[PDB]
């Protein structure tokens, strides 16, 4: 299998086998499944694949090695290597020692007080609106913004936002992150990824819950179809949801593209009016 990026062709004999026996597995850490693990020493990630597996299963794998290993941007997830000549094969990964994005706004929420800010909040959005530029520019489209899908390098302060699941790149399909003309056509282009980002700006500002709240697949298909959005999150800041009503677009031509999602996210950064708004105590 061969694969082609930034005007370049790579094959599995160009990724970096590690030695398996330079390999320990430390803890699981969620779903096929990732452990924390050790190279001989670098803390990594390691995604596992089932030895009980379709030949297709192990082509997906294949892929998605390739896929991470060739991007390099610091808001998408560096690629250690991979160990795929031992079974079950690994692809090491940095480890995001923050976790899912969607994990840390539901665990990190404020409760009785500032465990986060809305600065940390838009801090996460510039970060992953700077790799799906860098995305966007490179014409590889995502398909699957989404908070489940970004990972945090650490818990605390300081904490960097990437890109960190390449897995989309009918029941399963992600339709609500998907706008008309994706779940209708099965077109896809980098407005695509715009949309998505609008509905993870909402998962962001929510504070991680899931978007059209008490809406079905279909119902949200015909919500969105008919010219439904969803209302802005509890205190979230007129600035910020305006561009989420910008990324929804009902045509792709209208959408802004990621620059300009990225300035309008700093000039928010940069509004005292913004920053000092407080988020919900839960
Ligand atoms: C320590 O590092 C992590 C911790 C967790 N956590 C988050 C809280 C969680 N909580 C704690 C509190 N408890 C009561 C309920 C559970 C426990 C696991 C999750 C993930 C990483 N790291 C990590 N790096 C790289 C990758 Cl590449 C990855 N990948 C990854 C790992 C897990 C899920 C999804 C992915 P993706 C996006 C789809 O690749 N994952």
């Amino acid at each position: 299998p061969n694969y082609c990026f930034a005007g370049k062709t790579s094959s599995i004999s160009d990724l970096k086998e590690v030695p398996r026996k330079n390999i320990t597995l430390i803890r699981g850490l969620g779903h096929g499944e990732v452990y924390e693990g050790q190279v001989s020493p670098l803390q990594v990630a390691v995604k596992t694949l089932p030895e009980v597996c379709s030949e297709q299963d192990e082509l997906d794998f294949l892929m998605e090695a390739l896929i991470i290993s060739k991007f390099n941007h610091q808001n998408i997830v560096r690629c250690i290597g991979v160990s795929l000549q031992s079974l079950p094969r690994f692809i090491l990964l940095e480890l995001m020692a923050g976790g899912d994005l969607k994990s840390f706004l539901r665990e990190t929420r404020p409760r009785p007080p500032s465990s986060l800010a809305m600065l940390d909040l838009l801090h996460v959005a510039r970060d992953i609106a700077c790799g799906c530029q860098y995305l966007e520019e490179n014409h590889f489209i995502h398909r699957d913004i989404a908070a489940r899908n970004c990972l945090l390098t650490c818990p605390g302060p300081g904490r960097v936002a990437k890109i960190g699941d390449f897995g989309m790149a009918c029941a399963m399909l992600p339709v609500k992150w998907m706008p008309p003309e994706a779940f209708m056509e099965g077109i896809f282009t980098s407005k695509t990824d715009t949309w998505s980002f609008g509905v993870l700006l909402w998962e962001i500002f929510s504070l991680g819950y899931m978007p059209y709240p008490s809406k079905s697949n279909q119902e949200v298909l015909e919500f969105v179809t008919s010219g439904g959005r969803m209302d802005p999150p509890k205190n979230c800041p007129g600035p910020v949801y305006r561009i989420m009503t910008q990324c929804w677009q009902h045509q792709p031509e209208d959408r802004p593209n990621f620059a300009i999602i990225l300035e309008r996210i700093e000039y928010c950064t940069q509004d005292p009016d913004v920053i000092n708004t407080a988020l919900p105590i839960e």
